[PDB]
């Protein structure tokens, strides 16, 4: 049970879970 490589460069097209609230690397569990 893990997220979806939140580490992506969150911005819009991203597909994070609960860490897309950032500029690039999803600021999730890290």
């Amino acid at each position: 049970r893990y997220c979806q490589k939140w580490l992506w460069t969150c911005d819009s097209k991203r597909a994070c879970c609960e860490g897309l609230r950032c500029k690039l690397w999803c600021r999730k569990i890290i």
